């Protein structure tokens, strides 16, 4: 997977609210600066209940976004990364509809998971128990097969039916995804909720064997289509890291929040030991679409006596510093769990989970992109956006509180700001210098101080970070230092918001 910025967006929430208008932006405004893109599922619909992860139809674009030819022109200039849904689908597909009125009669029944289908002698009460939830409850839901009454597999809604993945229509079915997917010239794609997608008894039917089987098996189907895999993980991070082992690529879910710590703190040890630790085949984010998961750096969800890279209690302090921080904006948006270890995710964006500081921000990002692994960023946080409640109070739906509709006119009237400016050079930074193509080193003090260095062929670069040097949601000193080495020889940046950094 390429090296250079990729930007994670929707294709109604950024411009005119089109694919074309998606590019348009892309192209004109943002260029050097992302040089891939992350489209947020366009399919038919895209503004159902989860926002385009409940597709009736895969297959096919939202008419009202545009078609996969928008898709294939996009993949001229751009590398794109795309979602598969591969775990489930929506009860009205036609697939799905067919079952329910023919039964066993044909010719998708084959197709879908119910208790019978994993459990043929019975399941016992551990057998249930153990099953990894997302939601709570059973993984079952009632619906009727011709006219007799049946318990469906559901990971997560009712409505969203699991798909037996080792039959033939449910591979035929997501064959008829990958081969769409690479018609338009996609480069990347993110496997969805594939970590729920094999079920064997007695499991907890949740990364299992059959699982990295079933990963390894559409790796292969990929690369034949020339097509890298990418998965989607919250969960306890050693876990993560045994996980990321066996896979191409993971997603690195402990950072953002180690990060929300470090510049509440300035404690930097635990972001050392991430250092050391973490997995290296990596994309890197601090915002996404969903909210800020605590749950990744936290205690394990089965087994509380399993802990993280804090205690509890800097859980606990981390939840109730965002709480703060935005003055009681996501205590709005995320829904009350009784304890913070509870948790999964905290609603809140990024730039406001900082208390709209700048410095620190920067800074956040400045090291996200020194750690190895490909660097994604979202769109509200291109945009150092704040928490929007009117749609929030709209939708009364926590996470469009980090969600904005960003029409053109706000696009370029956020453009203006000092900070968006410094991230867009950072970003072109982290793009034109060829230091990062090379190797990694990092040296630490103990608490004060960590320094991340890239040594490449003609260039070098380290950045140091130092989060005790100022403190507090309006402290404006700077907490990370530059130096790189290129045509022009060795240079400094003290500042990178006043002072951004350019290449020779
Ligand atoms: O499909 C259910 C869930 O799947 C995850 O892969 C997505 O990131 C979530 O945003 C979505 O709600």
């Amino acid at each position: 997977m390429k090296n250079k910025v990729q930007l994670i967006t929707y294709a109604d929430r950024l411009g005119d609210g089109t694919i074309k208008s998606m590019t348009d932006i892309l192209r004109t405004r943002f260029d050097g600066v992302y040089d891939g893109v992350h489209i947020l599922p366009f399919f038919t619909p895209f503004d159902g209940a989860d926002a385009g992860f409940d597709p009736i139809d895969h297959t096919k674009v939202d008419e009202r976004l545009g078609s996969w030819d928008d898709v294939a022109e996009l993949s001229k200039t751009h590398n794109i990364m795309v979602d598969a849904i591969v775990n489930h689908m929506s009860w009205e597909s036609k697939q799905f509809q067919d079952v329910l009125a023919k039964g066993e009669e044909s010719e998708y029944y084959p197709m879908f998971l119910t208790m019978s289908s994993v459990f043929p002698n019975g399941a016992t009460e551990e057998d249930l128990a153990g099953i990894y939830r997302p939601r709570p409850g059973l993984p079952f839901t009632h619906y009727k097969f011709a006219g007799k009454t049946r318990l469906v597999w559901v990971s997560f809604t009712p409505q969203q039916v699991d798909i037996d993945t080792d039959s033939d229509k449910g591979w035929e079915y997501l064959m008829s995804i990958f081969d769409q997917m690479a018609a338009s010239h996609v480069s990347y794609i993110r496997l969805d909720a594939v970590g729920y997608g094999a079920k064997e008894a007695g499991t907890s039917c949740f990364m299992t064997p059959k699982t990295f089987k079933l990963i390894s098996r559409l790796r292969e189907e990929g690369v034949k289509r020339g097509l890298e895999i990418l998965i989607e993980v919250h969960s306890y991070y050693k876990k993560q890291v045994e996980i990321a082992s066996k896979v191409d690529r993971v997603y690195d879910f402990a950072l953002p929040p180690l990060l929300l710590h470090a510049l509440s703190t300035g404690h930097v040890e635990p972001v050392a030991h991430w250092t050391d630790i973490r997995p290296n085949n990596a994309v890197t984010v601090l915002d996404t679409h969903d909210g800020i998961g605590v749950i990744d750096i936290g205690s394990d969800q089965l087994d509380r006596s399993l802990k993280g890279l804090v205690p509890d209690e800097d859980v606990d302090n981390l939840v109730n510093t965002i709480h703060a921080n935005t003055h009681g904006e996501s205590q709005a948006a995320t829904g009350a769990a009784a304890s913070n270890l509870d948790l999964y995710f905290v609603n809140s964006t990024y730039y406001s989970a900082l208390g709209c500081n700048d410095q620190h921000y920067i800074a956040a990002r400045a090291v996200q992109f020194f750690l190895p692994g490909v660097p994604q960023v979202y769109y509200v946080g291109a945009l150092a956006g704040k928490n929007d409640m009117e749609l929030l109070r709209k939708t009364n739906n926590g996470r469009d509180i980090n969600r904005h509709y960003y029409s053109t006119a706000e696009i370029d009237e956020n453009l203006k700001r000092p900070v968006v400016k410094a991230l867009n050079a950072l970003a072109k930074f982290r793009n034109e210098l060829d230091a990062f193509d090379g190797t990694f080193s990092y040296t630490t003090d103990d608490d004060t101080s960590i320094s991340f260095t890239w040594r490449g062929e003609t260039s070098q670069a380290t950045l140091t970070f130092e989060p005790k040097r100022g403190l507090g949601v309006d402290n404006t000193t700077p907490v990370a230092m530059l130096e790189w080495e290129d045509s022009a020889g060795d240079h400094r940046s003290d500042d990178l918001i006043a002072n951004p950094p350019v290449v020779a």
